[PDB]
């Protein structure tokens, strides 16, 4: 396994991955998977239409995070402020993604704008986790913000670690992995 | 389904869906779903991984198009300017929600910039007329929802919604935005 080492660092210096992660993609013992992570500055050792969004902030800028709910897909994007026409975009791109049946927000006054209840109507969306997502999102960013002039690209980064790079529960599976499983699967019932 | 006529109606003056998308929708027999398109007056009667990617351009704008090949589906955005940091930028989104593989693009400034090359060693991406054929497609949904938009970035992101969503056919009547997450679900089930 020793040539598996050299390719698990350059994955880790990436992406961050975990020591499970490695371990079983590269067929390391766990005991030199943790080393990887011990030596890394940066570490430690419901409906499928339903999505939540909300605002978050860092380094001065406004990053709008949409979460499906029964997977823990996240799309995310740095927005030049938060308005209800930056929302209405957002939506506009993730409704032609994915289905997209219910949104739950806060009472944000971008999420509650008439641009918003709008673009709502024209996709068909009713308007009506996510703490606990950006602060994992976060934790993500500063991982890699080194590895990024801009904050948006290591927002983007983040997302991609998020859907593609954390692996877990029964199946074993990614937050993109889950969410494809999901609709595919409610479109044959 | 008579109840339906008027609901497919209402959607089509919206979506334009074509008549397999609203037959499927709203339950309407063929011939019905047929009849609402002829009476609208803008309609008338590979590896899972492989991306194309190209710019093409509408009323002095820039749109980014990504196409992927195996299933017809379709994500595309107005970018600010023909740059390779917004193209990398572009190509980070659609990696973190997708499996992008390989993507066969030009060997244009743009996409063989060293910003975009960086984009693609980070993602695990490799780079390398159906691109032609989407294009005017989008070009031409766009035509169709203009006027429901004030500003042409949002009528792009309806025009991909239709294409993805309200655009039917095959033996499954399924959508391309149906395609796409079933194709890389069978991957996942082989793999
Ligand atoms: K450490
Ligand atoms: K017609
Ligand atoms: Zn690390
Ligand atoms: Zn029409």
């Amino acid at each position: 396994f020793l040539d598996g080492i050299d390719k698990a660092q350059e994955e880790h210096e990436k992406y961050h991955s975990n020591w499970r992660a490695m371990a079983s993609d590269f067929n390391l013992p766990p005991v030199v998977a943790k080393e990887i992570v011990a030596s890394c500055d940066k570490c430690q050792l419901c409906s499928p239409g339903i999505w939540q969004l909300d605002c978050t902030h860092l380094e001065g800028k406004v990053i709008l995070v949409a979460v499906h709910v029964a997977s823990g897909y996240i799309e995310a994007e740095v927005i030049p402020a938060e308005t209800g026409q930056e929302t209405a975009y957002f939506l506009l791109k993730l409704a032609g993604r994915w289905p997209v049946k219910t949104v739950h927000t806060d009472n944000g006054s971008n999420f509650t704008s008439t641009t918003v209840k709008a673009a709502c109507d024209w996709a068909g969306i009713k308007q009506e986790v996510i703490e606990s997502m950006n602060k994992e999102l976060k934790k993500i960013i500063g991982q890699v913000r080194d590895q990024a002039e801009h904050l948006k690209t290591a927002v983007q980064m983040a997302v991609f670690i998020h859907n593609k790079k954390r692996k877990g529960g029964i199946g074993g599976y990614s937050a993109g992995e889950r969410i494809v499983d999901i609709i595919a699967t409610d479109i044959q019932t």
